[PDB]
C-alpha cells in the first residue's frame, strides 16, 4: 500500500496474473509433454513472470538465463545486442522456451530467436506476459500470451521506471508526476 | 506428468512458504525503510524465492543479478568462485541485500559477501529461505531465515538435482528410485 | 629445467615468423586501406600473432577480442560455443577481420564467422598463421594464410600444451615424450 | 592518410621498446624460474606489450585475461571496476604476474591487485611498460617498469586514443589538432 501511492492505474491485477499464469501453465505443460525444454528468461525484468509460469506449469523442464546490454544505436534498429551472460548449456538440440516480459519492437527478441535458430534448436517458442502488438518495428508473434496492453509506460511484475518498481505484485501505470522527477 | 510422484517428502510447503515470505517481507521493508537497497539473486536458484519475498516487501528497492561457477577443488576449499556476470551498478556506498536459497557451507556466500565488501558496500545482509547449519565450513550466519533444514538434500522452489525439480511451488525431498538415474 | 628441452625441433623459427607477418601486414594494410575494419583475437592462442601482425599492418583500425568456453559435446561437433566475452562493440556494417592462431578443425571458427554474419557485419575475413588443412571437420578457407604445414602437435608462439609454451618466440614440435 | 601524420612526437621508439623488454623478459625469467606464474593481461591496452615480454621470458608461464567495465563514478573514484571476463582458474595460491601498458592513476590496477590478494594469492606483482608515477590516485608502486614518462598525451604499443593507434610499433605523442 506504499507503493500504490505512485501507481496511476492497476492495469493487470494480481488476480488476473495468477489466474492467466495457471492457463499458460497448464497449455505449456501439455504441449512440452512429449520433450525436457529449456527455459530460459532474460534478466531482469523477465524474472518475476518466469518464477510464477514454471511452477504452475507441471511437467519436467530445465532453467537458464541470458543477460544482455545495448550497443545503442545498433540496437534501436536491428535488435543486436551484447552477451553478457550466455546459456549454461547448449542449444542445439533443444527445445528453447523463451519467457519474457513484453514485446514491443520485438527487435532483441527477435534477435535472440534466430540466434538460437543459428545454434539449432530443435525449436523456439515464445510465452510473454504482456504484447504491445501496436509497436512492431519487426514481425515477431508470441506463441503464448497473457495480456495485449496499448503502450509501454508499465511498472511492477518485473517492469521498472529507472530501476525502481519491478517488486510491486502486478502490472500498473504511473502517476505522471512520477516521470517529472 | 505430476512431479509430486517423485517426491517423498514435502518438507517446506507452498503454504509455509508464502506465509514465511509475508513475515520476512514486511521485517525487511521495516529495516530498509530509510534508503534503497540493492537486492541480489545468485542464479538459478534463488530465482523463485527472490521473486516472491520482493514482491511482499513494500518498500523502494533495485535488483540485480548475479552468475558464478565452480573453479574445481578451490571452490570447495575456499568458497573463490568465477564471476560469468558482474552486478550491472557499482557496489560502493550501496545497501547490499542477497537472496539466497540455501546455506550450507556457507563458502561461496561468505566469499560474495566479503566482496561486496571489499568493493565498499556500506552494508551487506543476508536472507535464505533455507538454512542448513550443520553444514558450516565457516562462520557465517545469515541476517533473515526462512526455515531451518536438517540436510541439503532438497529439491523445489528453485533447488535442482541434475537441473530439474526446480519449479516445485514448494521444497520436497525426493525418492531414493531417482538417485539411482 | 628449460623449455626448449621439450622441443624435439622448430617447425617455423622466429625469423620466419617474422618475416611472414611483415608479409601478411603489407597485404592487410593495402585490402583494408579504404575502411577502420576491427581486428578481432580470440583468446588465448591468436594474442602474440595479433600483436606482431597489426604492428606491421600500417593502416587505422580497431581491435577487440571474445572469449569462449566449450559446451563439450556440441562445441566439438557443431562449433558451439558458451560466449564469456563478446565484442565491445556491434558488428552491424563493420569489416571483421578474425585473426587466429591455427586453423585445425575450423569447426569454433567457422560458428564464429556464421555468427558474425547473423549480426551482419558488411565482410567476415580470416587470417591465420598457420593452417592445417588435414584437420578439418567442417569446410572454411582463411584468405591469409601464413603456413600451409602437415599435422604435427606443434606448440609455442600461442600455441599451448597445457597452458605451457605459448610465450616461445617461435612454432616447434613437441617431443613425444611430454604429451603421451 | 597515414598515422604518422597524426603523431608529433616518437616518445620511445621501437627499437627502445625492444630493448627495454629483452631485459624485463631476463629479469623476469630469473625471478619466476622456481614457480610457474600465471600472467595476466586487462584487455586491451596490454596484449602488444604481454605479447613480446612474454616471448622474451625464458620460462614456464601460464597466460590468462581479465575484461572490465567503467561503472562510472565509482571506478574513476575507488578503481572498482565491471568484471566482464574473470579468469579462467582459481587465483589462490597462484604467483600472479599483472603485465600492464601504463599506470597513471593507478585506480583500477590497484582494485585488481586487492582483489587478487583476496582471492588468496600467494604473490601478486605488476610489470609496466610505462609508469606516470605522478598521476597516481592511490599508493601504488610497480615492481618492474619499463620507462618513467612525464606527463604527456601518448598513443601507439597497445596504448589507443579512440580505438585507433594501438597497432603503431612505438609509443609516439598525439598531435594536439588531432584531439581536439
Amino acid at each position: 500500500a506504499m507503493m500504490n501511492q505512485d501507481i496511476e492505474k492497476v492495469l493487470i491485477s494480481e488476480e488476473q496474473i495468477q489466474e492467466k499464469v495457471l492457463e499458460l501453465g497448464a497449455i505449456i505443460a501439455e504441449d512440452y509433454k512429449n520433450t525436457v525444454p529449456l527455459a530460459i528468461g532474460v534478466l531482469k525484468g523477465a524474472m518475476p513472470f518466469m518464477a510464477d509460469l514454471l511452477k504452475r506449469t507441471d511437467t519436467y523442464l530445465e532453467m537458464d538465463f541470458m543477460a544482455v546490454s545495448s550497443y545503442g544505436h545498433s540496437t534501436v534498429s536491428t535488435g543486436e545486442v551484447k552477451i553478457l551472460k550466455d546459456l549454461d548449456t547448449s542449444v542445439e538440440g533443444r527445445d528453447i522456451l523463451i519467457v519474457e516480459d513484453i514485446i514491443d519492437s520485438g527487435l532483441t527478441l527477435s534477435y535472440l530467436v534466430d540466434l538460437f535458430k543459428y545454434r539449432k534448436a530443435k525449436s523456439v517458442k515464445i510465452v510473454t506476459l504482456l504484447d504491445k502488438p501496436t509497436g512492431r518495428k519487426v514481425d515477431l508473434k508470441a506463441d503464448y500470451v497473457g495480456f495485449t496492453v496499448p503502450h509501454e509506460f508499465v511498472v511492477g511484475y518485473g517492469l521498472d521506471y529507472k530501476e525502481q518498481y519491478r517488486n510491486l505484485p502486478y502490472v500498473g501505470v504511473l502517476k505522471p508526476s512520477v516521470y517529472s522527477n
